[PDB]
């Protein structure tokens, strides 16, 4: 059955924390754990860090964790650098249920020289490394919570929520689902149908599949889940398996999902945007309905939620 959490008092809050802890005061948090969260095959390492904030830094589910990485911002001597925000992959209680910790899924940045393929450490993204580097007991300054775009509309308990993941982007899903399926939550009993859509580039690169696989065994009437391998699979038109096109393998049954108040949610790689708009647009024609009239109703009725970078 759903597993106990504690406090019960995260959930009185009426309102997402906000700015709690800001750049020139960060709280200094301890990580617990960091491992890596793909095998050999994939092309670059994604890390999980559980990070321990005392219950000093809560947030909702969908919000972000700013992180002040050490040492100098280069344009600017000096200073200290510039925070980078994390989507938190943890629900308000965290990996160990006790409203302490919150979790982060980190892609580290490798950069490869684009003739040679050689790798230059220098030109390295300083955060994401930084936290795939951490060991436990290292500190972390934490800023925010931060961000509203993804919290989860509660209100309707048995509402639907269709959420599209290209890498990382899968973090707020992580935290929606177990808040939906694996946590004894009292005030949110979750009997509505929640959908997740993942594209990553091979098997090795998958995050979390065992937990989401284990959801389709245990809540086989509430959660749908499909993934699009892009490196091991094609799409119809010959280009490598997006979640774009995974989406269009269903598109009759979303459409009607959208048509009867479905949320649906965007998260990971900014370049996804664009083929799925096109994707839906080609959709929408083949069925004789206009999709710029779709989503402009669907922005009025505040069913679609985008954060991507
Ligand atoms: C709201 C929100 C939420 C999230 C994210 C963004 C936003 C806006 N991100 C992205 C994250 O904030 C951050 O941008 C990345 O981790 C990269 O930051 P670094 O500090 O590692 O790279 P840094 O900022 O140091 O560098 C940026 C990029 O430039 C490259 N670079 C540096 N010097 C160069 C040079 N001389 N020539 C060419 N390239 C060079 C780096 O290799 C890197 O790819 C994310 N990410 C994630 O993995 N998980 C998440 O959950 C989230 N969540
Ligand atoms: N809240 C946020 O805004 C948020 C949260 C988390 C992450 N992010 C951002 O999302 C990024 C996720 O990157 P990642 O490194 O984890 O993933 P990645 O491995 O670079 O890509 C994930 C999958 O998306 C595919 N992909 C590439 N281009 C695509 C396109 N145009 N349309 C559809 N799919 C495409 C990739 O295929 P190929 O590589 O085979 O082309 C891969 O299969 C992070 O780097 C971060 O910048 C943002
Ligand atoms: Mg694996």
């Amino acid at each position: 059955s759903k597993v106990s959490v504690a406090p019960l008092h995260l959930e009185s809050a009426k309102e997402p924390p906000l700015n709690t802890y800001k750049p020139k005061e960060p709280f200094t948090a301890t990580i617990v754990s960091v491992e890596s969260l793909v095998g050999p095959k994939a092309p670059g390492e994604t890390c999980h860090i559980v990070i321990d904030h005392g219950g000093n830094v809560p947030y909702w589910e969908g919000q972000s964790y700013g992180v002040i990485p050490p040492g100098e911002n280069p344009k600017k001597p000096g200073a200290p650098q510039n925070v980078r925000l994390y989507s938190i992959a943890s629900t308000r209680y965290g990996d160990n249920f006790d409203g302490r910790t919150g979790s982060l899924c980190v892609r580290r940045a490798v950069y490869y020289d684009p003739e040679t393929g050689k790798e230059d450490p220098s030109k390295n993204g300083v955060c994401s490394n930084f936290l795939c580097n951490s060991k436990p007991g290292d500190k972390i300054q934490l800023t925010g919570p931060s961000g509203k775009i993804m919290l989860l509309p509660e209100e309707d308990p048995n509402a639907t929520h269709i959420m599209i993941a290209t890498g990382t982007g899968v973090a707020p899903f992580r935290g929606y689902l177990r808040r939906m399926f694996m946590e004894d939550v009292p005030n949110y009993r979750f009997g509505g149908l929640a959908w997740l859509f993942l594209g990553v580039a091979n098997s090795d690169s998958l995050l979390y599949d065992e937990e989401f696989t284990s959801y389709l065994k245990q809540y086989p009437d509430n959660f749908r889940y499909d993934k699009a391998l892009s490196r091991e699979q094609k799409n119809r038109s010959g280009g490598k398996m997006y979640v774009q096109d995974k989406i269009e393998e269903y598109s009759d049954e979303i459409f009607k999902l959208l048509d009867g108040g479905a949320h649906i949610y965007f998260c990971g790689l900014k370049g996804m945007m664009p083929g799925i708009q096109d994707t839906l647009k080609k959709v929408a024609e083949r069925r004789g309905e206009s999709w710029d009239q779709k989503l402009a109703q669907l922005k009025k009725n505040k069913q679609w939620h985008v954060e991507v970078a």
